[PDB]
Parts: C-alpha cells; sequence; structure tokens
C-alpha cells in the first residue's frame, strides 16, 4: 500500500496474510472456515494467518490455520486476469471475535464515487521497494468504468474495477494482491492488479466480487 496509513493493530479483523514461509499474498476471511483471495496468489503451501498486524512479530492475536483446499475460480485467466478470485477452505475453523472477524459478502455491486478500504503489507514505494510489518490501510474511491477503461492498456472486464486516484501517490501495490477491498462494510473487490504502483493516471484494479457472489456461496456450501 504506497500513500496509506498503519491501520492500527486488528482494527482489520478480516484481513489475512497468507503465508508459504513469508507473506506472499492478502485475503479476506468471509467465514470461519473460508478465505477468498486472488487467483493470482494462487500456490501450494498455504498457510492462512489471521489476527495479525505485524506479521514478523508473534503479538498474541495470530490464528494459524493451513489451507486444506483452494479453488481458483473456473474460468480464471491469468493472462486477461479476467476472473481474478480463488477460495481457500482453512484446515480447521478460526475462532472468530473483534480481532478476527468475517467481513460481509455485498448483496450489491458498489457504484463510481463510493469510498473504500483497501488494506495489505504491500510494498509502499512508488519507486523502489520498502515492505511493512505492520497492516497498512488506504482510502479510495471507486473510478468510473470510463475512467478505468481510459486509464489502462489491459482490456479491462465487467468482472473488475478500477480504484485510487489519477493523480498517483496513493494505491495499493505487489503483496497486498488478493487483499480486501470494503466498502460500506461489504468485501466488493480483490487487490488484482495494476500497472506499476502509485503512478499518475493508473489506478489500481480489483476483482469486482459482487459478481462472483453466487459462485462463492455455492463453491462454499459445496465444500
Ligand atoms: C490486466 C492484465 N492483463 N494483467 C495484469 C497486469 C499484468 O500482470 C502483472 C502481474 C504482476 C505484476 N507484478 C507487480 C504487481 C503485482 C501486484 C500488484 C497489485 C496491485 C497493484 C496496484 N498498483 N494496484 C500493482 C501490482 C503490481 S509482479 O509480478 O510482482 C512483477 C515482478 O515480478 O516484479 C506486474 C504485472 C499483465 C496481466
Ligand atoms: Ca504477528
Amino acid at each position: 500500500i504506497v500513500g496509506g496509513y498503519t491501520c492500527g493493530a486488528n482494527t482489520v479483523p478480516y484481513q489475512v496474510s497468507l503465508n508459504s514461509g513469508y507473506h506472499f499474498c492478502g485475503g479476506s476471511l468471509i467465514n470461519s472456515q473460508w478465505v477468498v483471495s486472488a487467483a493470482h496468489c494462487y500456490k501450494s503451501g498455504i498457510q492462512v494467518r489471521l489476527g495479525e498486524d505485524n506479521i514478523n512479530v508473534v503479538e498474541g492475536n495470530e490464528q494459524f490455520i493451513s489451507a486444506s483446499k483452494s479453488i481458483v475460480h473456473p474460468s480464471y485467466n491469468s493472462e486477461t486476469y479476467n476472473n481474478d478470485i480463488m477460495l481457500i477452505k482453512l484446515k480447521s475453523a478460526a475462532s472468530l471475535n473483534s480481532r478476527v472477524a468475517s467481513i460481509s459478502l455485498p448483496t450489491s455491486c458498489a457504484s463510481a464515487g463510493t469510498q473504500c478500504l483497501i488494506s495489505g503489507w504491500g510494498n509502499t514505494k512508488s519507486s523502489g521497494t520498502s515492505y511493512p510489518d505492520v497492516l497498512k490501510c488506504l482510502k479510495a474511491p471507486i473510478l468510473s468504468d470510463s475512467s478505468c477503461k481510459s486509464a489502462s492498456s489491459f482490456i479491462i472486464t465487467s468482472n473488475m474495477f478500477c480504484a485510487g486516484y489519477l493523480e498517483g501517490g496513493k494505491d495499493a501495490c505487489q503483496g497486498d494482491s488478493g487483499g480486501p477491498v470494503v466498502c460500506s462494510g461489504k468485501l466488493q473487490g480483490i487487490v488484482s492488479w495494476g500497472s506499476g504502483c502509485a503512478q499518475k493516471n493508473k489506478p489500481g484494479f480489483y476483482t469486482k466480487l459482487c459478481n462472483y457472489v453466487s459462485w462463492i456461496k455455492q463453491t462454499i456450501a459445496s465444500n
């Protein structure tokens, strides 16, 4: 997260760190046994880390739980990033409390202009790299489809939205991948991709989670 702020320990209780020996992606706890993340974060040997603030220090509220199953969206396209969403089932249910909490799935898509909270342990620099150990947060408005389209050399789909600030300086970044974009208490987005980080006219792109609610509920129900 570039140009954001330190969230505060466990102020984003649905935020998860996916760990394969090191933090590699964020994700969002959507119930006691399931995490949603980006399909581009897929890899084997995932441990889900809940209750994290400082990902390098055991501070007493973590729950570490290995994934028993990952399910990349059936139509995830890694070339176009279409359908960049993955579900991860935990080997055992997380214990939910104030510091570990699920985030609600949306029932309606969010509209342009809506302010959202994006969080993660991704790179904090627009040029070069510095990775924070505590969770970073950024409030960013969803941008219009027209400006998202104008802002990207890549084909954008209806399963993506962009959010951020065209003037640059504030954006998600590498390492925030898979993490939540929450708008009005609903998980509306997943950190998906961007061209560089926090560059002028290059806003972050996010998987439009409201489009996947049926797949998500059906997949969880059947697994
Ligand atoms: C839309 C599309 N067709 N895509 C997505 C973009 C591109 O794929 C990628 C995927 C990953 C990267 N990486 C950077 C990267 C990764 C994740 C991000 C998440 C958000 C944001 C943002 N600003 N909100 C920028 C990000 C930039 S990379 O793999 O780490 C390159 C490397 O190895 O150093 C760079 C390009 C090509 C495929
Ligand atoms: Ca910790």
